[PDB]
């Protein structure tokens, strides 16, 4: 209800969403809700950075009024136009028709598309352009595909404050606002779940952007994303993390996701696992119909190996295994080795589909024609899987 | 606990599984449990038809012993070798090592695969072979792929009793055993849920099989499946139902399955629905992340149109929509018209995938390049969808 000062004249005026359990419709599971972060920079001219998810506009406005009532607003920065950040645009614009919009070109197009019927003053910004607010100013950095084509970060020189919008955020609801008021390991895990499910496909763009920021030698003292905690005590940690994740070196870990109807594919999953562990490798095993897809993807970000298994039903794979596969193809895991496996009763069919989809995700099969078994595994069948797991372990070496 | 007599000398000795909520691993959802039906025919020689899911072997044996304790068993018929019916094979075979197995060739192969280490006396049966038990006898009818390659039905002429194993069954748990002690509409619906998710792919085989039985002019006075209620009062209904479902004529109904992240695909689903309803069509609308895939498939059995929609995320379809698509390809719905639709932000990509998978399920698209919208629908966009729903209605005619 109350705004929170990041420093004098700079306030967090977002909204906390405790009860939301799924983001992007079904796409992302938020076991602990999330927040919609918006920032108010007060000066000779005052600027509001991003807005809020439409259902929380009241909270935005109520917080704005707590800093200064008749909401002033000279500039309204729109770093991103998805709905969780631009949904309260009509309301804010209605509250200050004179507000000057600062956004990218693609942003401007999106904004006219999602709202039209709303006229407003503006200026398309590009990497490097800068507006002054008086004592402080805000410069911009275009971030195409650093989630969306319209994406961009805002930087406040005078304070070394970076406002990347989605980048560096984590989906978590707390009444506390800063990284130093939260458990280090828990918040870094949320951050990884975030990266893995949203930024994984743009890993190469992340390093490029990180380097650009590195060259220009930008001083970053605090990072305020659009979701979650504000990295005020140690931005370095999250920046180093993004670099490692985007590089994709990985860790000597393997994720095995699968499902079964009568346990044979499971017995194979188990043997494969034993081989992987014997080869000195950490293993995470997921029975998909009982695990969270986003929690599985998060584990894959650091894994060097991804094994997926399934029996064949009606000459296809088991439908619970589909989500993970189409999600992998779209997320484009970088630098991963893999394997498909599973049982069958007569003709088979799921193995082709599994290898097809795994290759479409650019994951290199450690073995064209993966382990397959008819009806039930026998001693040598499980032994072969064990050896295979041992092979994968040797390659994921480290 | 107690066996139930179907008629003197013929008893139901199966087990009721009240708490199972998912069958075939994740594949089939059993909102109300299921049962594993097995029958004991007593005569000069006594025969047991099918056994029971391994975890319920004690109930089987306990029931057998209440009929006659030293379990006698001269013949053990194995109509089907999946585990829900042959899981207690070891235990029965160890209780009567001399039992004579009567099964198909493919059954015999499966049996040696899933068990080996168990030898038993037997005789491969074919359509027409018949064994006598004294006063009554049992004749067999091979039923390849009427679910499994090893499937077959058992017929007891003296009583006009058909024991089809899975065919004609329904996944439902009740303490009552017969169709006349259950609501007609509820049991027929469960029967349809069953047919749609298991038998839909073999609808052509179903009519052939129904015809062969028709010509041979078999007197069926009672049908005792391997799951659910026993059709003892009106076998006709369930046989006529299978005929109509297998035929695939359908009904003037349309199923629309979809999901969205921001509501545009939903608004399109809505428009398409209005057109379909305006054209005199019944419509079932399913938001996939909140509906039961099996419940959705059941509705498609009767539908003449199947519309599937999805926005595009990372150049792919939304992962929640995958299960239904791969399940439709494998189930091969007979004689269906369809359409794919959805929104997108820039490049698109889900429409291609949707149409491909829809074709792969041999569903005739009522329009290659289905309705697609960028960002949000505008008036003409929804109008167009409305017209399309209107068009499909016209074809679904009736
Ligand atoms: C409804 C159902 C449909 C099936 N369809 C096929 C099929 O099309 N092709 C095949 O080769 N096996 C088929 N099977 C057999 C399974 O692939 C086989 O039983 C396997 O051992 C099960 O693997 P699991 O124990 O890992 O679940 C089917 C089994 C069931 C229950
Ligand atoms: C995480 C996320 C990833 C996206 N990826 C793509 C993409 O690869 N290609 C595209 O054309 N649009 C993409 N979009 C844009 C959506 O397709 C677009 O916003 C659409 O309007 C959402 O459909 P809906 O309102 O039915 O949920 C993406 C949107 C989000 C939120
Ligand atoms: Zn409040
Ligand atoms: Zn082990
Ligand atoms: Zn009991
Ligand atoms: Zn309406």
């Amino acid at each position: 209800s109350q705004p929170v000062a990041i420093t004098d004249g700079i306030y967090w005026v977002g909204a906390v969403d405790w009860n939301i359990r799924y983001f992007h419709g079904p796409a992302f599971s938020t076991h602990r809700g999330t927040t919609y972060n918006a920032y108010l920079i007060v000066d000779d001219k005052t600027a509001l950075v991003d807005t809020v998810y439409e259902p929380f506009k009241e909270e935005l406005i109520a917080k704005l009024k707590q800093i200064k009532d008749p909401v002033k607003l000279d500039y309204l920065v729109v770093n991103h136009t998805e709905s969780d950040h631009a949904g309260a645009f009509p309301a804010i614009m209605e509250l200050c028709p004179d507000a000057h919009v600062l956004c990218t070109q693609r942003a401007f197009d999106s904004l006219k598309a999602h709202y039209s019927h709303i006229d407003f003053n503006y200026t398309i910004v590009k990497t490097g352009t800068s507006v002054s607010l008086g004592k402080r100013s805000l410069t911009f950095i275009e971030a195409p595909m650093l989630h969306w084509p319209d994406s961009m970060f805002t930087y406040v020189p005078e304070e070394a404050l970076l406002l990347p919008n989605d980048a560096f955020g984590q989906h978590i609801a707390t009444s506390v606002r800063f990284d130093d008021q939260v458990d280090a390991g828990l918040i870094m895990d949320e951050a990884a779940k975030y990266y893995a499910n949203i930024l994984m496909p743009f890993s190469n763009l992340i390093t490029k952007k990180l380097d650009e920021i590195q060259k220009i030698n930008l001083a970053i003292k605090t990072i305020a994303p659009s979701h979650g905690i504000i990295w005020r005590k140690d931005p370095g940690r999250i920046i180093e993390a993004y670099a490692r994740w985007a590089e994709g070196q990985g860790k000597a870990k393997a994720v095995i996701a699968y499902d079964t109807m009568w346990l044979s594919t499971e017995k194979m999953a188990h043997a494969l696992m034993d081989g992987l562990v014997a080869g000195g490798c950490e293993v995470k095993l997921f029975k998909l119909s009982v695990s969270d897809r986003n929690d599985v993807i998060k584990e894959i970000l650091d894994a060097r190996a991804v094994l997926v298994g399934s029996p064949t039903i009606n000459n296809d794979i088991l439908p619970v295994v589909s989500p993970l596969l189409d999600d992998l193809v779209g997320l484009r895991p970088k630098n991963k080795v893999g394997l498909a496996f599973g049982a069958y009763g007569w003709g088979g069919g799921a193995q082709k589909i599994l290898e097809e989809r795994l290759k479409a995700a650019k994951i290199e099969l450690i073995a064209e024609p993966g382990p397959t078994v008819q009806w039930v595994p026998r001693g040598e069948d499980l032994q072969r899987c064990y050896e295979l797991g041992r092979k994968i372990a040797a390659r994921i070496a480290d």
